[PDB]
């Protein structure tokens, strides 16, 4: 029993991590087969962050420009280009370990886990996800850009995230790792505000479905309601709508607790117009929305990984 | 910025991660040189769980009935011995991805990362806390037993904990990996109930200097107080006695941000007598007390592991 945030296993991230050097500025990279993967920022300074033109940034850099290594051992780099804005350094040794992997462009309210590194050296690992308005809520400091965000099912690694920007409100924005950023997020330091912080309803109610298979059950109510009439109280409280498919998605806890998908919206409904009440839930005193359905069943079985 | 719970690297504990089967019972163990580690409770079935007497119950059990695999690879068992509540089982084969570690013995009040695992594979990673009455609030499921708390420095994995039993109200208990058991558990399934479980105070100061360092100060006072006179307040709401020896731990944090250590502990005082007034603390609606002053520090400078 217990429900905890998660991550997944990072070793075999850990192994394709690297630090990229260009003049005077360094970052992580993703070293997977002979090509490493990285923000193009890297090729501007502190200045040229402001208005950068990478494409003419860009020529001035050749391939023994992109200082690459990994542990003590520095990998050459036989080709450059950019996509997007990422750039791929293609290196003459592939990564002994590489693993299984993907590329993977995840929607709003999924979930993956995030690997903070500092000089292509991991720091720690976390769980985060992908918000409404296409920020996440990390933790990031200065030289943590080229971390990556992925998924693990048995063998395979799916990568979806790769960090680039701080903005002003604290919140972090970032790219696939086909470099195209999520949300409307440039790799420029300009004036970007993010949007409404939405709540992910379909991931709350997992969540609470989690707390019933756990043990707390105090906020069970006797009602029941429809997704439209939720809904409603879902917008004022600036949750994101509920639709069919999120309930289809939810119908393996439903069945496996008994609980009507729309009785636990109904519950879920009281929570937000009457609060906890000092109450707590699975720990928290507040309403979790990052926990997918499939976390909820994954973290609850005991799915594993090899 | 940003402030998450945040697991250290798990790949350096995976490659030690094996599957132990005794009879009808499989669990983890920690292989590290030529030697598996395993909670000692592998031997007995669900019946013998009531009353086990593991002296006589080993008498029955030889080299060959330990099974130990990890991978498709099956380890060859050359010897074995009881030590406390922990099993180890001496294989031929040296792993060949045994890290630089230690055996460490954690007090209450500091955290560690757990490698939760089944049938010997990695499931998933998050952080936890020695409770003041010496449990975990972790997540573990049926076969879980042998998956281990580790701290990771540099290079040096020092593991701390090792799980053996949930009890009847959720939480968890464990040894460390000399096989002594946190607290008054044993590995009997019997009438043990947890303590009371206090806050750790010292942890709750530091997640609110990490609070101010990322730019939530709402609960930031005009007022003082002395360790006495907070510690009354402490006892009220069952937090941890504060102690000099915790003030001069919070030193460098309260050098870092200019703020006193009493002038927080004036400011903790106010939240525990007025609650949290519907707002939030670093996304929580309650009181963080699972980061120790050390674990701000690391995440709030970006110390990395090789
Ligand atoms: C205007 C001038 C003062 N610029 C700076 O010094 C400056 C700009 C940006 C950053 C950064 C960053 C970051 C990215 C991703 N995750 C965490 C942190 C640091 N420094
Ligand atoms: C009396 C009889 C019904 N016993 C059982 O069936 C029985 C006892 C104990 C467990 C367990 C466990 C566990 C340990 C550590 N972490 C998570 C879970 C499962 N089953
Ligand atoms: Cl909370």
């Amino acid at each position: 029993s217990g429900f905890r945030k998660m991550a997944f296993p990072s070793g075999k991230v850990e192994g394709c991590m690297v630090q990229v050097t260009c003049g005077t500025t360094t970052l992580n990279g993703l070293w997977l087969d002979d090509v490493v993967y990285c923000p193009r920022h890297v090729i501007c300074t502190s200045e040229d962050m402001l208005n950068p033109n990478y494409e003419d940034l860009l020529i001035r850099k050749s391939n023994h420009n992109f200082l690459v290594q990994a542990g003590n051992v520095q990998l050459r780099v036989i080709g450059h280009s950019m996509q997007n804005c990422v750039l791929k350094l293609k290196v003459d040794t592939a990564n002994p370990k590489t693993p299984k992997y993907k590329f993977v462009r995840i929607q709003p309210g999924q979930t993956f886990s995030v690997l903070a590194c500092y000089n292509g050296s991991p720091s720690g690992v976390y769980q985060c996800a992908m918000r409404p308005n296409f920020t996440i809520k990390g933790s990031f400091l200065n030289g943590s850009c080229g971390s990556v965000g992925f998924n693990i099912d048995y063998d395979c690694v799916s990568f979806c995230y790769m960090h680039h920007m701080e903005l002003p409100t604290g919140v972090h924005a970032g790219t696939d790792l086909e470099g195209n950023f999520y949300g409307p997020f440039v790799d420029r330091q300009t004036a970007q505000a993010a949007g409404t912080d939405t709540t992910i309803t379909v991931n709350v109610l997992a969540w609470l479905y989690a707390a019933v298979i756990n043990g707390d059950r105090w906020f069970l109510n006797r009602f029941t309601t429809t997704l439209n009439d939720f809904n409603l109280v879902a917008m004022k409280y600036n949750y994101e709508p509920l639709t069919q498919d999120h309930v289809d998605i939810l119908g393996p806890l439903s069945a496996q607790t008994g609980i009507a998908v729309l009785d636990m919206c109904a519950s879920l409904k009281e929570l937000l117009q009457n609060g906890m009440n000092g109450r707590t839930i699975l720990g928290s005193a507040l309403l979790e929305d990052e926990f997918t359905p499939f976390d909820v069943v994954r973290q609850c079985s005991g799915v594993t990984f090899q």
